[PDB]
């Protein structure tokens, strides 16, 4: 009846993450199942707690997010996969680009992310 | 190698080959029911996403992958993701990502959700 629902999930996903991503790390947790899986930099973490961890120990302090474009679609077996390209700005590191990726799942009545892919977007010289 | 990065693996280089040779024929890959979200714009089928690709102004587009990472879901599923350059024709080279959801529907793996998006130097 308007807003595709997957847009509506998935754009209201984003915003939890990334907030959450710089506000509190140690409190992804409860956006993952426990049959999650991650992957950092072309590193793959598998299992909420591996993932919540691995995400802990990123040397950063304060981060910030610009979602450039983000698109959602439903997929055959009832998931939402979203797509996001955007900017970020780690501490005094210079502004670069990123991609992440997730798949959305409902389970409990509410949507769990199951996979997560993120990776930064290197200059090229 | 990981299983899910064989599958996938296979799978782009299956779609960045037909892609650049013979655009109309890139249906083998898709299903009926399939989705793809280009610079923003949706097309719903096979036949429009077919249509749409194959109708790309332009005689050649090449792909190079930077970077590619692959991924297994617990419903059996595949998800691969892209990072890369394109160059159409004579234009300029540009950036752009793409991440394909795959799925093994009559014993083969197809592309069920597919989306594009143009890098902005």
């Amino acid at each position: 009846g308007d807003k595709p629902i997957w847009e509506q999930i998935g754009s209201s996903f984003i915003q939890h993450y990334y907030q959450l991503f710089a506000n509190d790390r140690t409190q992804l947790g409860a956006i993952y199942i426990d049959a999650s899986c991650l992957t950092w930099e072309g590193q793959q973490f598998q299992g909420k707690a591996a993932i919540v961890e691995k995400l802990s120990s990123l040397p950063f302090q304060k981060i910030q997010h610009s979602i450039t474009a983000q698109d959602h679609q439903p997929t055959p077996d009832s998931c939402i996969i979203s797509m996001v390209v955007g900017q970020l700005k780690a501490d005094e590191d210079p502004i670069m680009g990123f991609h992440q990726m997730f798949l959305l799942k409902n389970i409990n009545d509410a949507w769990v992310c199951t996979n997560d892919m993120f990776r930064l977007a290197l200059h090229n010289f």
